[PDB]
């Protein structure tokens, strides 16, 4: 019979329940704990200190290989690879099976993605350097622990996995936004993007990107913009959905949302990043000096039932991939920013002008827009990995700091403070920020080294 189907789909949804709502600690809850990681020790958000967070600014905790979060992140990724290498391997055939399965293989190459994006430095350095182990077969008693592959071996098994899920999901069509967590065709040309943009290959980045993002639009208000909370939202191509009887990720929200009252509101902005925004944007509306003298940008809200669905995907950054992948591979700069252009048009900015400027310039300003766009969605230390950068934070102007600006208070209540920027502006070691330090990358941590005779 079809039960067959239904138990693939078991481990998926198991793979899937994994990934989003396992957590050791309450500053270790699911791959959103791992998103607010990676924007966190990174360029653009300032730490209001606060349980959670405030060591991933201080670089004082992924890449010390005995510490919580380390572990945590390690086998949360292998639990969820282990799930979906045992729906892979289910026998069978159907429909709904081959769906099944698909969606498990794009989950997996997902999986992949993060590690080898987070565990050495980018393809392009170097291709052929160790990495982590591959495991597709699923786990049992007699499986042994394995050696790294390399990262052109992990993107090798990215990119069969990817190929599959494709040929796998070609009649999956989602039953509702509900089911927008499912992978789909259009979830496997968003993976295939940031996989080839991840291995050069520019072409067939802007290609798969601009597939990707088919039937999607763009939000055009402010409105819109404020909430980050809805699985329904129509830039939205993946996403997880959090419900009253199933919401221990929305946990993060605690942290993210600058205007809970309560809460810990701990990820502010960087004011510099503020100045980047043309006037008119529809972003720009939702930064609001705060609290102490923090620069809060609202971008993030629980719902009134204290949760918050979980966006992986948009429109926005599939925009924002062609732009650049096509730049990178010599097309005419005025053709090259035209899916630029569409982002700026629809956040109520003018054209770029791309007159005088070289392709490094026009580069830069891309990545600026993906800061300002993808602000607290979990992409900051792997563009600046991906980009062999450094991170880049810089403390207000004295001049600045001397000011007084309104800020909003828990009660809606004003009052006048200080304005309060970034204050963590070297690496612990003394030494100043630089592109490509092992800082930037997670650790293997010691409970696997110490148990896998092969690393």
């Amino acid at each position: 019979q079809v039960a067959v189907a239904g138990n693939a789909e078991r481990l998926f949804n198991g793979a899937w329940y994994n990934l989003f709502e396992y957590g050791t600690t309450y500053a270790n809850i699911g791959y959103r704990a791992l998103q607010c990681q990676d924007d966190m020790m990174a360029s653009d958000v300032v730490s209001r200190p606060k349980y959670g967070f405030n060591s991933s600014y201080q670089f004082n905790d992924v890449a010390i290989p005995s510490d919580g979060r380390t572990s945590f992140a390690w086998y949360l990724i292998y639990k969820t690879i282990d799930n979906c290498n045992t729906a892979i391997s289910i026998k069978g055939d159907s429909e709904e099976l081959r769906q099944a399965q698909g969606q498990a293989l794009a989950l997996r190459a997902f999986c992949y993605l993060h590690l080898v994006q987070h565990y050495q430095f980018t393809y392009l350095k170097d291709k052929d350097a160790p990495c982590v182990p591959i495991y597709t077969e699923p786990t049992t008693s007699g499986t042994k622990p394995k050696g790294k592959s390399t990262v052109a071996q992990v993107y090798q098994q990215i990119f069969d996995d990817l190929n599959l899920a494709q040929d796998y999901l070609t009649n999956y069509v989602r039953k509702g936004d509900g089911q927008k967590f499912k992978p789909n065709t259009d979830v496997v040309n968003g993976l295939m993007a940031r996989a080839y943009l991840l291995t050069g290959q520019w072409g067939e980045a802007a290609k798969a990107a601009e597939a990707a993002r088919k039937g999607y639009s763009l939000m055009t208000t402010t409105a819109e913009y404020e909430g980050f909370n809805n699985i329904s939202n129509k830039e939205w191509i993946w996403g997880s959905p959090q419900t009253l009887s199933q919401s221990d990720a929305s946990y993060n929200f605690y942290y993210l949302d600058a205007t809970y009252v309560g809460a810990y509101s701990s990820f502010m902005a960087d004011p510099h990043l503020m100045d980047t925004f043309v006037k008119g944007d529809i972003r720009l509306p939702l930064f609001q000096w705060m609290r102490e003298g923090y620069l809060g940008y609202k971008k993030f809200h629980m719902r009134s039932d204290d949760t918050a669905d979980l966006v992986l995907m948009r429109s926005a950054e599939m925009y924002l991939i062609e732009a650049e992948a096509k730049v990178r591979d010599g097309v005419a700069l005025d053709q090259a920013v035209a899916p630029l252009n569409t982002l700026r048009t629809a956040r109520g900015v003018g054209n770029y002008d791309v007159t005088g400027k070289t392709k490094e310039q026009v580069i830069d300003e891309i990545l600026m827009e993906r800061r300002r766009e993808l602000w607290g969605e979990g992409f900051g230390i792997t563009d600046v990995l991906r980009n062999q950068k450094a991170v880049e934070r810089m403390a207000l102007s004295e001049d600045m700091q001397k000011t007084e600006v309104d800020c909003w208070q828990e009660g809606g209540s004003f009052a006048k403070r200080n304005p309060l920027g970034h204050w963590f502006l070297n690496f612990p070691d003394g030494k100043a920020f630089s592109a490509n330090s092992s800082y930037y990358l997670y650790a293997i941590p010691e409970k696997e080294i110490n148990a896998n005779p092969n690393l």
